[PDB]
């Protein structure tokens, strides 16, 4: 069956932003005249007691596009929050309104087999479990071998320490109690929603971990509130055109790696190439600021825009098969990582400018707009046809997200040869799934 009410950003299950379907898109509901009647009745719906808090304001996060409820008056008896009486002009209404709610749940009472280890921080120390080993009950460790961020996010779900703000993978330099120094779990991959690191995909007590620094073993650091980044959909929509730029306008491009690799081979005085431009506007809509993972050092100077770029990696740029894959060969592009325009009266702080400190503020987007150099597909190679055009923020997991669900954008994409219609561009999961379907048949 398809629910109709979901709960987004915040930390734990049974939290976060009320989020409702109406017309087959997902859309926020806003705060004025919200109360803890109605906050209960969605509480209910999803399962859980009853609203301890009827959040206000966004203080679990944004959300972009529609709002589509407004003034929730339920009487407390309705089977779900699409039932109650609502006021549905929603104009006086933006995404700093957007409500929220803290369900009364459960909470599975104490942890014993799972405890963090080392640290002056509660919320941080290498991860052990408890085994029986030889007769003994002994704390070990997990492997570090590829230990990310989403497995991260259980430990600290299981934990009741919020989100997850880091993973490590080698882990040398906490102490803690005596352990048993032998990694016991390896192989953990979670998909991000278990209750408990042990119910990830991980070997069992067949435990191949690597030998180097790995075997020291993960920690998390976690904390309670963390960003939440989206593309902008409507603008991808409103931005896009093809350009044919001569190569001689592209030579810092080209050295950049900004072009598919056919422009190798493309006359530099007398060439094109065909580039899908458009703009990316990136909202942080989460708890947090989003910073960049690392500091100055690992930052690296972009020839074309003339300022650092704090994210290798910050974005995929694809056109794509209606299957799936590829048929451009795409990009990923690197970012400087700042607030170009805040919402309401937020004030605007990171600036890549003078070395400046990089980030996204709460309430702020970053936009790297048509014009400038890389926000394109190349598309010299591809043929006229019927694609779908892609982009993921974040797409690495390499920066702690409260919702990476929303990471992703499509649009359809018809190509003449000529000119591109970009349509029915949004953002995944806003849909329903039945509706999903229909945009790639
Ligand atoms: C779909 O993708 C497959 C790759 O297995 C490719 O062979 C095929 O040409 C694609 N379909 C079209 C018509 O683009
Ligand atoms: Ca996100
Ligand atoms: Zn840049």
């Amino acid at each position: 069956e398809q629910p109709l009410v979901r709960l987004r950003g915040g930390a734990y299950i049974g939290e976060g932003r009320v989020e409702v379907l109406k017309n087959g898109e997902w859309g926020t509901v806003c705060d004025d005249k919200w109360d803890l009647v109605s906050a209960s009745v969605v509480c209910r719906e999803l399962g859980f007691g009853s609203a301890k808090e009827a959040v206000t304001g966004s203080r679990l996060g944004q959300g972009i596009g529609p709002i589509h409820l407004n003034e929730i008056q339920c009487t407390g008896n309705e089977k779900s929050i699409i039932d109650c009486k609502f006021n549905a002009e929603s104009q006086g209404c933006n995404h700093e309104e957007d409500a929220g709610v803290r369900c009364n749940t459960p909470a599975m009472g104490l942890q014993k087999k799972l405890r963090l280890n080392g640290g002056r921080n509660p919320y941080e120390g290498r991860v052990e479990v408890l085994v029986e080993r030889q007769g003994s009950l002994v704390w070990g460790m997990v492997c570090g071998q590829n230990w990310g961020i989403v497995e991260a996010m259980v430990v600290c779900r299981q934990l009741g320490l919020g989100f997850a703000s880091n993973a490590f993978q080698e882990t040398w330099y906490w102490h803690g109690d005596v352990n048993s120094n032998k990694v016991v779990m390896s192989g953990v991959k979670c998909s991000g929603t278990e209750l408990s690191l042990a119910h990830c995909r991980h070997d069992g007590e067949d435990v191949a971990c690597p030998q180097g620094g790995v075997q020291y073993g993960a920690g998390v650091a976690c904390s309670e509130t963390a960003p939440d980044l989206v593309l902008n959909a409507e603008m991808v929509q409103q931005t896009t055109y093809l350009e044919d730029r001569p190569m001689f306008l592209l030579q810092c491009a080209m050295e950049e790696n900004c072009l598919s690799a056919s422009a190798a081979q493309t006359d530099p005085t007398t060439g094109y190439r065909r580039l899908l431009r458009f703009s990316s506007q990136i909202h942080n809509n989460g708890q947090s600021d989003f910073r960049p993972k690392n500091g100055r050092h690992a930052w690296i100077w972009h020839d074309c825009h003339r300022h650092y770029h704090s994210m290798e990696v910050f974005t995929h740029y694809d056109l794509l098969n209606l299957n799936g894959t590829k048929v451009a060969e795409g990009h990923k592009a690197s970012f400087c990582l700042e607030d170009t325009e805040c919402e309401g009266d937020i004030q605007k702080n990171y600036e890549c400018a003078n070395f400046g400190d990089q980030g996204i503020t709460m309430g702020c987007w970053d936009m790297y707009r048509h014009d400038i150099d890389c926000q394109w597909v190349d598309i010299t190679d591809v043929p006229p046809g019927d694609y779908l055009f892609q982009v993921v923020i974040n797409p690495n997991f390499e920066v702690a997200e409260s919702d990476y669900s929303n990471n992703i954008m499509k649009c359809r994409s018809r190509y003449d040869g000529h000119r591109i219609w970009m349509y029915n561009c949004h953002i995944g999961g806003s849909f329903s799934e039945e509706t999903e379907k229909k945009f790639e048949h």
